[PDB]
DNA sequence: GCCGGTTAACCGGC
DNA sequence: GCCGGTTAACCGGC
C-alpha cells in the first residue's frame, strides 16, 4: 500500500478533522501518484496522443487484469478525444488509483454512520473478483495491483469523523469473504472488521478465493430451492 | 387506478417540467396532490397519519393490527422496533427500501405507485421494477388470505434529457403490474433478484383473474428459481473449476 | 436485438 | 450475534 505508510497521517487529519474528502488529501501528500479512476484513464490517453482506436489504446494498459478492472468500453474507448474526456462512473470499480513505477493501489472509501444500525455494505462483485482471479493467474500477474479499503466513520447539524479503519483484501482469508447472492453477488463487510491474517502468497489467495467462489456458487444454487421453490409449491 | 382517469393531464403536465441539474417523482407527488389530494400519500405519510389518528394504540404488535390485513402489512410496514418508537415527535420518514413512492387510496382500496425515471440520452437498460421474491411472497399473502380486490401495483414511467442546467421530461407512459403476463416477466436474479422492463414496453393483455394472476406469477416464479439454480453451475461454476482442481 | 452484471448503501428477523 | 433481502436506475459485448 501507498498509503498505508501515511495512514496515521491520514487518521489525525480525518477523526473530527463529504464523500470524496480523503482524494484531496491524497492528491495534496501524494499528488505524484492520486487519481480518479477516469481522471487515470484520460492521463493515460492523453500522454500518448499517437494512439488511436481502442484496440490500440487498450494496449496501453500492458496488463489483461488492470485492463479489464479499469478500462472503459470500446465504443467510449475509441471515441476517447482530447475534447471529449471521461467523466466519473458509479459503475466504476474503484473510487481513488494510486499507482506508482508500474504497480497499483485500487482504493475504495466506505462512509459509515455509526449512528444507525450496523449493516455491510455492497464492497465488490464476488463475480468480478473471481474474473479478476482467473485473469491473475492465466497471465502470471501476480505483482500489478492491491485492492485496499479505508473506512471513514462519522455522525448535530453537522456530520463529523469519530475514527477510520483501513484493510486490505489480499491480507484476508479468502474463505472468510461473505458474498450476499442477492445483494448483486457482493462481497459484504465493515473495513475495520476485516480479517488480516493470511500468509500465503497472491496467488495462493486467488486459487483460494476461487475455491471458495465456486463452493458458495454451488451453495447458493441449493439454497434457491429451499427459500425460492419448496414454499411457494402448494400454490401451484 | 385512480391516476388513470387523469393520466392524459399528468402526461401533459409533466412534460416540459424540469429539474436541476429522479427528483421528478416529487413533480409526480405535487400534481397528484393537488388533483387528488385525499388519496394521496407518500408511504411513510401514510402510515404516520394511519398511527397520528389511533395515539391510544402503542406498541408495534397493536400498531400492526391497524392495517387489518396480511398482504397490506407486509408491503408498507416498517419494521418492528422502528413501529415501536414511532411518537408524534418521532415520524417516519422516507426509507429507501420501501414498497412504493406514492400510494393513493380511497374506501379502502390501494393503488402503489412506483415512478421509473429514465434518462433517454442513453442505451436503454430495463430498471429494477420490484423484487420477484417480495412478489412472489405478496401472490401467497394474497391467496393465503383472499386478498385479491385490495389493491394494485402500478409505475409511472418519466423520460428525461439533459438540457442546459437542468433535466426535462420528454416524454411518460403508466402500466399495470397485474394486467401483464406474469409468464413473461423478466427476473434478473442478480439484479437483487428484480423483475426488470421499462414502463413503456410492458404488455397489458392478461385475460384472467387476480387470484390466476397470483398463482400463474407464482408457477412462474418458481420455475425461474429452478432454471437459475442449474444455471448459476454452468456460469459461476464450471468455468473456475480449471484453476481449483 | 438480445441479454444480464455493477455501484452505493441500507434494516430488521429470530 | 448471525444472516441476507431491497431500492435507484444504469451499459456494453457480440
Ligand atoms: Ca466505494
Ligand atoms: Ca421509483
Ligand atoms: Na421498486
Amino acid at each position: 500500500s501507498f498509503i498505508k505508510p501515511i495512514y496515521q497521517d491520514i487518521n489525525s487529519i480525518l477523526i473530527g478533522q463529504f464523500e470524496k474528502l480523503v482524494y484531496k488529501f491524497l492528491k495534496e501528500n501524494l499528488s505524484d501518484l492520486t487519481f480518479k479512476q477516469y481522471e487515470y484513464l484520460n492521463d493515460l490517453f492523453m500522454k500518448n496522443p499517437a494512439i488511436i482506436g481502442h484496440e490500440a489504446r487498450y494496449k496501453l494498459f500492458n496488463s489483461p487484469t488492470l485492463l479489464f478492472l479499469l478500462s472503459r468500453g470500446k465504443a467510449a474507448t475509441e471515441n476517447w478525444s482530447i475534447e471529449n474526456l471521461f467523466e466519473e462512473k458509479q459503475n466504476d470499480t474503484a473510487d481513488i488509483l494510486l499507482v506508482k513505477d508500474q504497480f497499483y493501489e485500487l482504493l475504495d472509501v466506505k462512509t459509515r454512520n455509526i449512528s444507525k444500525s450496523a449493516f455491510a455494505p455492497n464492497i465488490i462483485s464476488a463475480y468480478k473478483l473471481a474474473q479478476t482471479c482467473a485473469k491473475m493467474i492465466d497471465n502470471k500477474e501476480f505483482d500489478l495491483f492491491d485492492i485496499n479499503y479505508l473506512e471513514v466513520d462519522w455522525e448535530g447539524e453537522d456530520l463529523v469523523c469519530v475514527s477510520t479503519s483501513f484493510a486490505e483484501l489480499f491480507k484476508s482469508e479468502p474463505s472468510e469473504l461473505y458474498i450476499n447472492w442477492a445483494a448483486a453477488m457482493q462481497i459484504q463487510f465493515h473495513v475495520r472488521d476485516l480479517d488480516q491474517g493470511f500468509n500465503g502468497t497472491r496467488e495462493e489467495w486467488a486459487k483460494s478465493y476461487l475455491k471458495h467462489f465456486v463452493t458458495q456458487a454451488e451453495q447458493r444454487a441449493i439454497s434457491m430451492i429451499d427459500k425460492f421453490v419448496k414454499p411457494f409449491k402448494k400454490y401451484i
